[PDB]
This record gives structure tokens, sequence and C-alpha cells, in this order.
């Protein structure tokens, strides 16, 4: 059967089945289309369907599982519901289409889809020369979502929504909320990350990405970004071999990168750059992080609240400016100079550490053969694979000192406030341990040989340890020997 709807004619209802064609040159309203896609989109043998021809209009068409609506150039479709794997082939104009349950819309060259809502595994594909405007993408981030080989304008990507821009594709003016994603192999212009994510892949380019709160722009290796703005609690992340230029990093904006990436712009302290293995004036806060890799350098790094600076073995960082809440990860094989929050200078160089301040989150690793002098660990972590502690090594407020080899102390190890844990390995020498404050110093699974332990206040617990020293206790203290601990030889 071949129903024809002529210009000037308007038909209502009906259901197309069994390869029936309806050729619409007038208006067809409310037709249910259940044929024309029996063989699926990848065949070219299908027959049947609703053909909206040049000058014709299809309104309130429902396209079901085996249904195909073909909107030809000059044709118009309005309020189309496409469900259950049904499809509309679009060479004309479609307005306010809804795709549910794997319903599909293929926007061909010259075709224009305005206001498509993509729900629950629906799929809109924009081929070369195709156009979509006002697309609302509600699915694909849980083969679904929106694929852009042509052009997409004024797209909103909601929670669970995914938009993929193929290398030939272009997306302009995209709004991305929390739980929505855009993957860029092609071009993305003017993207607002309102909590959402944008992933720029190898060969992809993103221009004018605006990263608002909880937004995340990720530049993979071979990806490019130009004109990124990072607002408070937004994050730009540039991987090794990725590039981002003209980054405007506002206060509280997070930058996550390393010396293997390329990043240039301005932050609240002025121009900054990560170029050809060298960083300068990087400001790190709110999840910001800079990894300085072996053989590379960072100067004038500001590490503030929630910022992390990680200097690898063989990496260098100078004029590091540690602020309150700033985190430092370094080892004794690194070269570091800067100032702590309290204003005091610290340094690492030629295997010598001096005046390291390790707050909660910060960690230092002392390599075999090296020396750390006047370290204060205040809630942080200090790991020693060997080497020597010197000057006054202070362990306060949740400090952990983990030994994995033979470490030496001939000076003063002191706990003055809160709790501390010394664990593993071995600590020897003619040094002494001082314990004050009401906290507990736990020594666990360590061989501890020292001249004296001055137990002045609070609790000293010796668990599973072989200890060789003179414990000299005073009032206000408690000494516990637990597990397999052996002590040599006495307490005064």
């Amino acid at each position: 059967a071949d129903i024809v709807v002529h210009p000037g004619e308007t038909v209502n209802g009906g259901t197309l089945v069994n390869h029936d064609n309806q050729f619409v040159s007038g208006t067809a309203n409310g037709v249910t289309v259940s044929t024309g896609l029996e063989l699926g989109p990848d065949s070219d043998e299908n027959t049947g369907g609703q053909w909206i021809k040049a000058g014709g209009t299809g309104r309130n068409t429902t396209v079901t599982a085996n249904g195909r609506q073909i909107v030809q150039a000059g044709g118009t479709a309005s309020d189309t519901v496409i469900r259950d794997g049904g499809g509309q082939s679009l060479n004309g104009l479609a307005v306010n289409t809804t795709l549910d349950n794997r319903g599909e819309q293929w926007v061909h060259g010259g075709g224009k889809a305005a206001g498509t809502i993509i729900n629950q595994d629906g799929y809109q594909t924009i081929k070369h020369g195709g156009l979509a405007t006002g697309t609302i993408v509600n699915t694909g981030a849980e083969s679904s979502g929106q694929m852009v080989g042509g052009t997409a304008e004024s797209t909103t990507i909601n929670k669970n929504g995914r938009q993929v821009i193929w290398s030939s594709g272009m997306a302009r003016d995209t709004l991305i909320y929390a739980g929505g994603d855009q993957t860029v192999h092609g071009e993305a212009h003017n993207t607002r990350l309102e909590g959402g994510n944008q992933y720029v892949h190898n060969g992809g380019t993103a221009t004018e990405t605006l990263i608002n709160r909880d937004g995340w722009q990720v530049i993979k290796e071979g990806g490019t970004a130009a004109h990124t703005t990072i607002n408070q609690k937004g994050k730009l992340q540039v991987n090794a071999g990725g590039k981002a230029s003209d980054v405007t990093q506002n206060t509280g904006g997070a930058l996550v990168t390393s010396t293997a990436a390329t990043v240039t712009g301005t932050n609240r302290l002025g121009a900054f750059s990560v170029v050809a293995g060298k960083a300068d004036n990087v400001v790190l806060e709110n999840g910001g992080r800079l990894d300085v890799l072996s053989g590379h350098t960072a100067t004038n790094t500001r590490v503030d609240d929630g910022g992390t600076l990680d200097i690898r073995n063989g990496g260098a960082a100078t004029t590091v400016s540690m602020g309150n809440g700033g985190v430092l990860l370094a080892d004794s094989g690194a070269a570091v100079s800067g100032t702590r929050s309290d204003g005091k200078a610290f340094s690492i160089g030629g295997g010598q550490a001096d005046a390291l301040m390790l707050e909660k989150g910060s960690s230092f690793t002392l390599n075999a053969g090296d020396t750390a002098t006047d370290t204060t660990v205040n809630g942080g972590l200090f790991t020693a694979r060997g080497g020597t502690l010197a000057g006054t090594t202070t362990l306060n407020n949740g400090a952990i000192l983990t030994l994995s080899g033979k470490t030496v102390n001939n000076d003063t190890l002191t706990i003055r406030e809160g709790d501390a844990l010394l664990q593993g390995g071995s600590l020897t020498g003619n040094g002494s341990v001082e314990k004050s404050g009401s906290g507990t110093l736990t020594v666990s699974n360590t061989t501890l040989t020292q001249k004296a332990v001055n137990l002045n206040e609070g609790t000293l617990t010796l668990n599973d340890s072989t200890v060789t020293t003179d414990v000299i206790a005073q009032r206000g203290t408690a000494l516990k020997l637990t597990g397999s601990t052996v002590l040599n030889g006495a307490i005064d």
C-alpha cells in the first residue's frame, strides 16, 4: 500500500506496517510508523516508512521499533517521538524531536535537527554537513548520546549525557552540568563546564572552555586547549604531551599538570608557564597539583590550601612558597629551596635536607646515604630507606616516621605534642629520644638503639620492638611494653 498526501491535504492517524510507504507532500499528523527499518540502519535494503517530501510536513509522528521516518530535503518534521530503536533519517528540518529507548536520529548533510532531546539510550548522529541546534543530551554517559561529525550548536549536556565530537566535527556553545561529558576529537568552541567534564583527546582542540565550580577540563596527550578560564573550584588538567595556552586561572582555580606538559597563561600572581620541561609562577590550590619530573625544574611555585607540589627524584624546585594547607611531596634526591608558612627557609640538595616542615598530607622520603637535618613532622609522613636524622627531628600531632632500612640518629628525636608513630626498620646511634606532651609515642616493629629515651610526659608504647637504651622517666608518664618487645636494659 502506498498512501499519498498531496499539497493542501491533511491526514490524521493511521499506522504504517508491512513495508507500506506514506509519501507526504501535504501534512500528515499523528501517524504511527512501524515499518521501514526492519533490516536496521546498516542495511540499504529497507522498504516502507513515512517519507516527508519537499514542502511536506510530518507532525506528531510516533516512530516505533521497526519504524523509519525519512525527512527529505525541503521536508519538515515536528514533535516526532522516536522510540525502541526506531529511526528518523534527516535531510530536511526536524523540530522538537524526542529520542527514547535507543530511538535514533541521523542528521545527514544539509539536514537540521533543532531541539532534539536525547533520553535513555537514544542516539543522535550528526554526519558531515549535518546541523543540530538546541540539543538536550540526557544519556550516553551512564552507541548513545550525541555524536558530532557535522556541527552542533547550543547544546546542553545534563547528568548522564555524553557528546562525542569526531575529528571532523565541531561543537559550538556547549553547556555541561555535573555528570555530563564531552569528548573532543574534533573542535569544541565556547564550552561552559557547570560541574561537567570535557576530555580533549589527541588531535582534538578546545577553545574558550569556561570551567566553573567542580568543572573539569582534561587535555590528553596530543590534545590542545586555548583560552581556558578556570574559576574557583574548577580544575584544568593537562597531561604529559598535552597543551593549553592562554589559561586564565582565577583565584581558587585548580591546575593539575607536570613538567611534561605545556601550559601558559596568567594566574592571580601574574604570568606563569610550564614550557619545555620548565615551570615558573605556577600557583597551586584547591586540588591543584604540579609534578616536577626527573631532570626538570619549577621556580616560584606557590603551594596554597589544597595545593600539591610533588618533586620527583632528580627534579628541582626553587623559591617554593608554602602556604597554609599546602602539601609537599619530595625525596632526598630532589633539589628544593623555598620558605615554609612560618617564614623559615628550607632546602634539599646534594642529599641534604634542612628544616623540612611536613604538615598533614606532606611526605618526604630519605634515601640511603642521605641526611635530613632539623625536620619537623607535624601530622605528615617521613619515610627513611636508610640515611641519617640530624639536628632536632620533631614528631608531633599524628606524625609517622616509617623506616625501611638502617637509619642513624646521634642527635635529638623529639615528640612534644600529640601522638607519633615510629615504625619498621632500625634506628641506631648515640642519639636520644625526648617525649613530652600528653600524647603517645608508639614504637612499632623497630630495632631502636639510642643512648637514652627521656620520657618526660605522656605515654611511650614499645610494641614488637627490640629496644636498647636507658629509659629515663618522670612523673606524669606511662611506659608500655607490648607484643614481642625486648628491652635492654633498665629504667631510671
